[PDB]
């Protein structure tokens, strides 16, 4: 499987979106799992999940790696509402366009917020819910905010440079030996390719700050079986939010990886794939 | 598999133990996994692990459900050192007697302390380490101590009664509908059968209080791959100790079950069995 | 100062209350500080605050120790809304009847919930806010709920006995040597005197469970300078809620007493009095 | 009081130190309080405590603002042992030279580690103990380490620049409006004045990493009445260490300031001065 061989586009039409182009990477043909990426500059479906797509497909799932609005190859957009909710509407739009009745969702960070909003807004359209360090869940009981990683994300959006990208990735990942030339060059290309997405993201963030994303008060509504993962060493979203979700969602479990930053599905891909595939099969 | 069909005895000889009788339940014939029980009145190997032995054996392991010294059908003993260490010596004694070179250890509560001590004292004799709410790891950052469950455990040791047993089990388990007549009658029988074990436990606890069990300072020595589990709703050992282990052991992960008390391997047996078998196979 | 010499009654009329009798103990004549008690069986203003009234009066404050509706010498009531809000309406009713424009509030547990609700509903009527382990602020990130102390409070309400009272006080206080015959006899008398309050409390709790009390989502509205205290060893309301308040209220500080249960103003009266008087004077 | 008018030097002789020059600022003449500064580049007694010296002197204390070895105007040194212990020996050396029998200690960060080590090593020479975010107390249960602030401290030591200083101060303080030209210029001067201290600090840190500073296991030995303060928003030492100290020291209390970074005695000087003076007077 490659980015090119799996690449597809679909126009969506859903509450606010009109003939809006969504890019996604699709492989496999079984039960649908939609994987939703984080909000960093240059983020996208393939780049965030390419270590996961193969094993999930091998396990018999149809995997859709979705580019959220205003990221990668999806259409440019300025959002005046919190991104989790707007992104969730776009997932629903994609599912309607592709005739998908129910999907399992996997979401990291912004994608975790998207998945939570989707579960809240469209409970009859979700199977299981997999959350990796979801963002926007209000204050931490321990971590000063904005967190270290978030400050760097905003620096890189506002003043993109190769050096600042490197600094961000050093904070993003626990094991520094994972920061290869390939990773750096690839992430730098995606930032250079879409400067309009960078500008639009910053405008959107002024209109709807991270405080507007907090859906904590509604977590008791979630009826989906939920698997929460966290990196022990995540400098972007606070570990105690893993506990917040575990206490507030009816049927959840929490798995914390040691020696792991903000990209658990990539930093601990083998363990992540095994645990999440087992969850989808047996929970 | 039944208690009777799996029941075996072996005399051990190891640092302090001389021709000391250990009872254990054995099934299967592959790689050895020794499962170590908690310290409540009437506790033992079979009673604590009978929902786990079958699936582990099916997975190809040889399972040994060990009765710790001063419990169930093992010999009576008064201990003047912390139980985790004394119990670990007894595991080594059993392995030497049975010609077992290396074992995976699974330990709940007192059994978790036993397993940690074993990993520290005999690192060349352990494979992987599975810890379910290990006891004795010092103060909690949040929970007043002694914890609610521990107060009840001491009440039941000192004044055993059917009513006090019921009260303890209500705190021990999250889902009250798991407290069947069978569970109550069985636990009551094991308490009635061995009053000397109750008396000896209390004498031992005066000689070596829970504060003597704390091996926190040595956790950096543990080289075993470690899987830590906790019940979210454990009223016997504090949830934050799961974090303590995760930060201090080199190669660990933490899994927390929602709606789960102090007997995770029984209350969430299916998920526990799947996760731990996968860990032993693939980690 | 004695209970008898300070005892006063006033009829209140405020949203739901019609000619409703409120008992209070008053001393001093300066700036008004209203102290609000917890929700345990037999609780009241004088009993909960008699170690505080003198020093506050000496410092130049007018101290009002209010009996909440359905407690001690105030009128009996069955509440169908969360007690914090209903109690707050009663404080407003008292202040209107006594021609008090603004008051500083001190509230422990239920009284802390009352004080938070008062600050939210009537921001122009509050000076400073002092909270000692306020109750009803949703789940803990660490403590299983209901907490140990709360289970005992409900046991004592439903089946009042001298032995159960003693058990509750043992959990309520850290230092067991504070449980004198005087304390026990006094608390037992207040329970015996008002069996109707016990029955009504339990009916009220069925109509509006503790989950209905949670005002967390509104804490950002509080503009009062706030001093939060917690007992390190509080088995009734969880320590992490001290952090919740500290992160969510604009201008707060948190003080945690070691070796202290659920009655900090009594268990650490000297330090409590000094800190709170300094706060009222200088903050 | 000014830096110049209070400036004194004394040669010390104590376990490893031979005719070693210590600079300190002294004012007042009552009971001695020694204030101990943090470990950032350019740190010193006067600079760290000039908002505290006046009120403590007014309260009747003799205040000694000590420059630790290898800082400000004290002699240059390369340390091969953990700085807390070496610094404590230097405090003892100063007290012996000045004929001071007992001192109250106030210590922030490195100075908090110094004060803890002093209490452990010389219990008969300490009065009360005041700790503001002490450093080196092992891992956090929540914060990835090294913490954000610590990474910046090491960057500034290794590559001192005006821009990096500004970045560090932005993380060091919660309220950005406290970063005046005066603060920046002053801190920059102290860095420019003593480049040898910067180089020596880095050599020392290689010889004895922060892990060597951890005295957690010995906290039960501390018999001094202890007052622990923390900034809620401290990005240099983790908030949960405030809890660690509170649970492990016999007689402690914890006060947490909201809207406060790593320099609580300066950022919340009025409240800090009032609380600590009251503690010294009445505890
Ligand atoms: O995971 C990524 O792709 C990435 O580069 C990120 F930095 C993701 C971070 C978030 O999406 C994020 C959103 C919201 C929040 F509160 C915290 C973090
Ligand atoms: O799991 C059991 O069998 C049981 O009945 C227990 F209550 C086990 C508890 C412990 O072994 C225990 C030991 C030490 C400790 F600190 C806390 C709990
Ligand atoms: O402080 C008392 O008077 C007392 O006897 C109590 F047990 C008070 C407890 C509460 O008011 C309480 C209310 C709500 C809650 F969530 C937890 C505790
Ligand atoms: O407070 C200061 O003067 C300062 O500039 C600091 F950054 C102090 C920090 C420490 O001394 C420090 C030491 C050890 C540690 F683990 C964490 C922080
Ligand atoms: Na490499
Ligand atoms: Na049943
Ligand atoms: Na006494
Ligand atoms: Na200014």
């Amino acid at each position: 499987l490659t980015e090119s061989s799996t690449s597809k586009f679909v126009k969506i039409n859903e509450k606010g979106f009109s003939d809006f182009n969504i890019h996604y990477n699709e492989a496999g043909n079984g039960e649908t799992v939609i994987m939703l990426h984080g909000g960093g500059p240059g983020a996208g479906g393939w780049s965030n999940y390419y270590r996961n797509v193969g094993p999930f497909v091998d396990a018999g799932y149809r995997v859709i790696l979705k580019d959220s609005p205003g990221f990668n190859k999806s259409d440019a957009v300025v959002m005046d509402e919190q991104r989790g909710l707007v992104n969730a509407r776009a997932v629903k739009g994609l599912m309607d366009a592709l005739d998908i009745d129910r999907a399992h969702l996997v979401g990291n960070a912004m994608g975790g917020a998207t998945a939570l909003n989707f579960a809240l807004e469209y409970p009859d359209r979700i199977g299981k819910l997999i959350l990796m360090g979801p963002g926007g869940l209000g204050p931490s009981m321990f971590a000063p905010m904005p967190m270290e990683g978030i400050k760097l994300l905003f620096k890189l959006y506002a003043e993109p440079s190769y050096e600042t990208l490197k600094q961000m990735l050093q904070v993003f990942l626990y094991d520094q030996s994972l920061i290869t030339e390939e990773l750096l060059q690839g992430r730098w290309e995606a930032i250079q390719r879409q400067p309009e997405h960078l500008k639009n993201f910053l405008i959107s963030a002024q209109k709807a700050p991270l405080s507007t994303w907090d859906v904590t008060a509604r977590l008791g509504e979630i009826k989906a079986k939920t698997f929460i993962t966290w990196g022990r060493d995540d400098r972007f979203v606070p570990l105690d939010h893993g506990l917040k979700l575990l206490w507030n969602i009816d049927d959840a479990r929490l798995h914390v990886f040691s020696k792991c930053g903000h990209w658990a599905q990539w930093e601990h891909a083998d363990e992540f794939n095994r645990l999440v595939i087992d969850f989808l099969r047996h929970a």
